[PDB]
């Protein structure tokens, strides 16, 4: 069912995350981490203190799909074990901000064709698939987008609900 999912998403904030490739999303799914450029890191840290859940919705460039969504479990931190991201040409590891711990809520994909009826007011009401890395998605659009994903029966949201407290 979808009731615990709706509870997690209640009054959440949502951010679109772009990855240059699938390798980085695979690493994020395996290790429960993400790192973004400092401009976006600042927004995510602010949002983490402001809302019960901050949701990252991932899309690999040119894939025509979203690859899942996850909830921030911490603000960003530095000085951990190096994650071997396969970074875009022109982006060094030193250019990234810190590392956010994340809990995956859905590891299933959603094709852009299924979200064509959703627009993001914070990006000029363009289709939600359209947007820059780090773009905030307004509450109602973000909630409906997350609810379109196929259910991920491998995930138990009981563990995430207790972190919201
Ligand atoms: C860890 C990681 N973080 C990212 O943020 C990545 C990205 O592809 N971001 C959007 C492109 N940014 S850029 C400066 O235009 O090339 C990829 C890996």
């Amino acid at each position: 069912g979808t009731s615990k999912l709706k509870y997690v998403l209640q009054d959440a904030r949502f951010f679109l995350i772009k990855s240059n490739n699938h390798e980085n999303v695979s690493l994020a799914k395996a290790k429960g981490v993400w790192s973004t450029l400092p401009v976006n890191e600042k927004k995510l840290n602010l949002a983490f203190r402001s809302a019960r859940s901050v949701i990252l919705i991932f899309s690999v460039r040119e894939s025509g799909k979203f690859q899942g969504f996850a909830r921030l479990s911490s603000e960003s931190h530095h000085g951990g074990s190096p994650i071997h991201w396969v970074l875009p040409a022109g982006m060094s590891a030193k250019m990234l901000g810190g590392v956010f711990k994340i809990d995956w809520i859905c590891r299933r994909e959603l094709p852009f064709t299924k979200s064509a009826h959703l627009t993001n007011p914070w990006n000029e009401h363009k289709p939600v698939k359209i947007g820059r890395d780090g773009q905030e998605i307004e509450l109602e659009c973000g909630t409906q987008l997350c609810l379109l994903f196929p259910p991920d029966e491998s995930i138990d949201l009981y563990q995430v609900i207790h972190k919201m407290r």
